[PDB]
């Protein structure tokens, strides 16, 4: 509360950190239905039914240029990329089992760097 304040946590290394992370998450093999926005042109009912499209590209660009506020901002937007595929995608599909096996991928990174 005011004046009432927890030991300050080292955060100068997070941006460095996420970055790692992302650079890991990039060079995956089963990255290749992630690394560039949906073509909401092409792919028949995508703009209608996720309200919010997010892939590994926009993170970097979002990363790159101040727009994570701290590290569970960036969290957000990376299991928002696995939530969307599980909504568009059946498990039982090559994308499927990719969102499936990145995100387990990510948890581990993630738990490993910072918990």
């Amino acid at each position: 509360s005011m004046s009432v304040k927890k030991p300050k946590r080292d955060d100068s290394k997070d941006l460095a950190l996420c970055s790692m992370i992302l650079t890991e998450m990039e060079t995956h093999e089963d990255a290749w239905p992630f690394l560039l926005p949906v073509n909401l042109k092409l792919v028949p009912g995508y703009k209608k039914v996720i309200k919010k499209p997010m892939d590994f590209s926009t993170i970097r660009e979002k990363l790159s240029s101040g727009q994570y506020p701290n590290l569970e901002t960036f969290a957000l937007d990376v299991r928002l990329v696995f939530d969307n595929c599980e909504t568009f995608n059946e498990d039982d599909s090559d994308i499927g089992r990719a969102g499936h096996n990145m995100r387990k991928y990510f948890e581990k990174k993630w738990t490993d760097t910072f918990k």
